[PDB]
């Protein structure tokens, strides 16, 4: 259908506009859409973009409005006093401000269904609610409604969240359009989705992405797919990868780099409200947290995330335990037998399960799949569903068999429940991942493992070394190969915490020299540097210039191809902000020879500073752009939790940061 109100280019000034006369008599029925391509780069803290009221003395909760928030909150009231209904929907973060220095032009979608009795909102071609209610109020049903305004509300006669930016284009249908109508309406977007709800991982929510640019010039990526809603483990979360062969501009379709099937892949609304909100999937194994780099004497692309056992995470991990057995001067995974209190068994050569206790081999080995057979075959478990039916969380059996896993809960043989890393291996460029392998405890038999850096690892230029950062208790523990990933040695770097969340990513300034800029307690990042590829380094300094909060962001990191304003670059990427993870920048650093120092000239504001920016990922595309995947929400915020679709790409030149 064509609509029955179209107008546009509006300027909202503080003033609102009148269009009572043109849209007042044409709404008729009960369901509306309405469809607003709008801009906003300095609102006010609260405002509305369009209101419906009765606009009389003592009817001032009468009125449906669409509003947003500075924080890039959009939401809906639907409120009638005859009726006692006071209905407010909202979500955070689904808005976007500026990009490249210019206004955005949003586009909204309202959807207000009487048949289904259901509320739907998208922005920028993202649905970020859709609420059925049992009492439906059709928004022009509401009684006593005399006014149609743009930029305010009309309450009693006077102007209410009075609203700063401008409507481009506003139509309303006297009907609800279906969600294929919706996918149609043509979008002004700034940035592109390489993960989403609804693509091949199954995962609602995606969080900690990474980028990195493979010598054939295809832009790998790599991202938690959390199933629980954005919760750490313990979770049900997946390592999806997608890449891109045009510099950015299309993606993939993804795959799994590291999977689990003790629970189901289950696209879930995970509740927001304040009782359930904190619900979390209790008995499932997870990865969590990935970092990739390139080998260039192989070939091979290798990717390390941790890997949590059923019903594990950092929150409840064993602290003094790897996990492992140190025998003879190597290391073994322990297990523990169903009914045994005690590990009294050890992986060994060729995955075979040996008996500590008896020593003396079992009939069970573990395959590369860490999956137990007995005697050759292959033993099962039943899968895990979840679901809120009843109204509060429920984990629950499927009736599927998948291979049963020593990372499981209902397994014969259990790991011990603490972190691990393991590492997985592509030999076409992502295109299929193998299976992964546990790496080796580094600070002992009776210390957890360390906690991967999520982003990139290091290829040094003029070697063939490999370095992944990782960080615990009072270092950074830094992971090196020199032999295509095969052996690992570890390199620790004391920085003056107990107990940060030091997560760390580097780069390398010249040859043989590298800088690592890392997350603190402080407020400030941080960063230490090397002069010997990774054997030795230099005691701790801090950045001026850029703020986080006390409890910090993850920072990530490159070093430019070119020269700026004739010098080596250094880009960070960071929310600037102590308040909470929002005020997104990239920030130019040109290096100094005569002793290392890097002058941060530049800072490029991604969008609104009161708009959300958490974990990042930066690479450089092939052609010399830029390419960010970035969570565009406050990840830390109590608020902002299970938001799907928040963690967006864009791209940038070099001469839209300086
Ligand atoms: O120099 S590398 O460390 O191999 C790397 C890629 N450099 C190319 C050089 C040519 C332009 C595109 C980027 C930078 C890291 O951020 C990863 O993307 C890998």
């Amino acid at each position: 259908i064509s609509p029955i109100f179209q107008g546009g280019s509006y300027q909202l000034n503080n003033k609102s506009i009148d269009i009572s006369s043109l849209l007042l008599d044409k709404l008729s029925g009960e369901s509306q859409t309405v469809v607003m391509k709008f801009k906003a780069d300095k609102p006010n803290s609260l405002q509305a973009l369009f209101g419906l009221s009765n606009s009389k003395a003592g009817f001032k909760n009468n009125y449906f409005s669409i509003f947003m928030r500075d924080s890039g909150e959009i939401g809906v009231e639907i409120r009638d006093a005859q009726k006692g209904i006071n209905y407010l929907f909202s979500r955070p973060a689904s808005l976007w401000g500026k990009h490249k220095g210019q206004a955005v032009e949003n586009t909204l979608v309202f959807v207000s269904d009487s048949k289904d009795k259901t509320y739907t909102m998208y922005v920028n071609g993202i649905e970020v609610f859709s609420e059925t209610v049992d009492t439906f109020l059709p928004i022009s049903n509401i009684n006593g409604i005399d006014k149609a305004t743009l930029g305010a509300v009309n309450r009693e006669g006077k102007e209410h969240y009075l609203a700063k930016g401008s409507i481009d284009e506003i139509s309303l249908f006297n009907k609800a359009i279906s969600d294929q109508e919706v996918s149609t309406i043509p979008l002004s977007n700034p940035f592109q989705l390489i993960f989403q709800s609804g693509d091949s991982t199954q995962a609602n929510y995606f969080r900690i992405p990474t980028l990195y640019t493979l010598s054939s010039g295809r832009v790998l990526s790599s991202i938690d797919a959390r199933y629980g809603g954005t919760h750490d483990s313990k979770s049900k979360i997946n390592i999806a990868t997608s890449y891109s062969d045009d510099n950015g501009k299309t993606w993939s379709e993804p795959i799994f780099a590291m999977k689990f099937n003790d629970y189901e892949e289950q696209l879930v609304y995970w509740p927001r409200d304040n009782k359930l909100k904190n619900s979390q999937i209790s008995g499932s194994a997870s990865f969590i947290d990935s970092s990739i780099v390139e080998d260039k004497k192989s070939g091979k692309t290798i990717l390390l995330a941790d890997v949590m056992p059923a019903g594990i995470g950092n929150n409840n991990a064993n602290k003094a335990d790897s996990g492992f057995k140190e025998i003879n001067g190597h290391y073994y995974l322990k297990l523990k037998k169903n009914g045994d209190n005690d590990f009294r068994y050890t992986v060994r050569e060729n995955g075979v399960v040996y008996n500590e206790t008896t020593n003396k081999p079992t009939n069970y080995t573990i395959n590369d799949k860490y999956e137990v057979l007995e005697g050759g075959k292959s033993l099962t478990v039943e899968q895990y569903s979840v679901d809120f039916d009843s109204g509060s969380l429920r984990e629950r059996h499927n009736g599927k068999q998948v291979p049963m896993n020593v990372f499981y809960k209902d397994s014969l043989f259990k790991v011990t429940p603490t972190n691990y890393i393991a590492m997985t291996t592509s030999q076409n460029r992502g295109e299929s991942w193998e299976q992964f392998k546990l790496l080796p405890p580094f600070l002992g038999e009776k210390h957890n493992g360390t906690y991967l850096c999520p982003g990139q690892g290091l290829a040094l230029k003029s070697s063939n070394r490999l370095i992944f950062a990782t960080y615990t208790s009072g270092e950074l523990t830094y992971l090196i190969s020199d032999d295509s990933g095969q052996t690992w040695k570890k390199s620790s770097a004391s920085i003056p915490f107990k107990n940060a969340t030091a997560e760390a990513q580097m780069v390398e300034l010249r040859d043989g020299v590298i800088r690592t800029f890392f997350r603190t307690t402080t407020g400030k990042i941080a960063y230490m540097t090397s002069r010997d590829s990774g054997e030795t380094w230099s005691k701790v300094s801090y950045i001026d210039g850029i703020q986080q909060t006390s409890y910090g962001t993850q920072v990530s990191a490159i070093k430019y191809s070119q020269l700026i304003d004739g010098k080596e670059a250094v880009i960070l990427s960071t929310p600037n902000s102590r308040s909470g993870r929002k005020g997104g920048q990239l920030v130019v650093g040109l290096v100094n020879k005569e002793d290392d120092s890097i002058d941060w000239k530049y800072h490029y504001g991604i969008d609104l500073p009161s708009y959300g920016y958490a974990y990042s990922a930066i690479t450089e595309l092939p052609n010399h752009h830029i390419g960010v995947l970035f969570e565009k929400y406050d990840s830390w915020s109590r608020n902002e939790l299970h938001l799907s679709n928040v963690v967006q790409y864009i791209d940038l030149e070099i001469n839209d940061l300086t």
